[PDB]
């Protein structure tokens, strides 16, 4: 289980299915972080950046283990620096634990899994793969392991893809028939709900986006204390309850 959270306050250059409210999209994180705040984990909540519109999805620029951290390096230039505003932070948490990505290799951790000891990498535009390769070859030092899943229809891997814990993944997409998963209690999420394919374990609790019944029913049927937020504002961008946080 989880002990500590890490989020970062959005930024009003956020704003730059539409384009989302900075006062709308507050509100929303301000619920996200209470809703975490009942899962028995301490938040470290940090600052805005304003030269750092993303930089609330903390997801990306750091891959949180139970043995070591490691600082990627997103393939988008604009937000590569924000792994040296969380440097600090992981480093605190991470003592004489911390790993990094070197160029050329990019990688994005929305485009890992976590599933026990071994790590889904997702090969994206984000994501390449000396980018992939180096996250492996760093997990496998730390008796740790990972592969690479090619993606097609799909920007981040944990788009489509949310593992629950007890062998349970949600996933939508390419992913339903894909043969490294065929393992797994696999809950199909519907076309229409998709965007609830993203989801959070936290200590027994799911925390998922608000309006999506059919999922919701089948996480709570699976024995979850589902937890909704509403995110609207962030799925404008893209953006899931997974992306806004480090979990560890
Ligand atoms: C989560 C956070 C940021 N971006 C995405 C999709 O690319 C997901």
């Amino acid at each position: 289980m989880f002990k500590h959270i890490i989020a970062r306050t959005p930024a009003r250059s956020l704003v730059d299915l539409g384009k989302p409210d900075y006062a709308k999209a507050l509100e929303q994180h301000n619920a996200y972080i209470r809703a975490l705040q009942t899962c028995d984990v301490d938040i470290t909540l940090l600052p805005p950046d304003e030269r750092f519109p993303d930089s609330v999805f903390v997801e990306d620029p750091v891959l949180c283990t139970s043995r070591c951290a490691i600082i990627t390096r997103p393939g988008a230039e604009s937000r590569r620096g924000e792994t040296e505003i969380i440097e600090e932070t992981v480093q605190r948490f991470y003592p004489g634990k911390v790993e990094r990505i070197e160029a050329p290799g990019t990688v994005e951790a929305g485009d890992i899994m976590m599933v026990g000891d071994h790590f889904y990498i997702g090969e994206s535009a984000r994501t390449n793969a000396e980018g992939a390769r180096q996250m492996i070859a760093i997990l496998e030092k730390h008796g740790l392991s990972g592969s690479v899943v090619r993606l097609e229809k799909v920007l981040h891997l944990k788009t489509g893809l949310a593992y629950l814990e007890h062998n349970n993944l949600l996933a939508a997409g390419e992913f339903v028939s894909k043969p490294e998963f065929q393992d797994f209690n696999i809950i199909e999420i519907p076309e229409e709900e998709s965007y609830a394919a993203n989801c959070i374990w936290v200590n027994e609790r799911v925390i998922m986006p608000a309006g999506y019944p059919r999922t919701r029913e089948k996480i709570a049927r699976l024995g979850y204390r589902v937890i909704e937020v509403d995110t609207s504002e962030y799925r404008k961008i893209d953006g899931g309850v997974s992306c806004m946080s480090l979990r560890f």
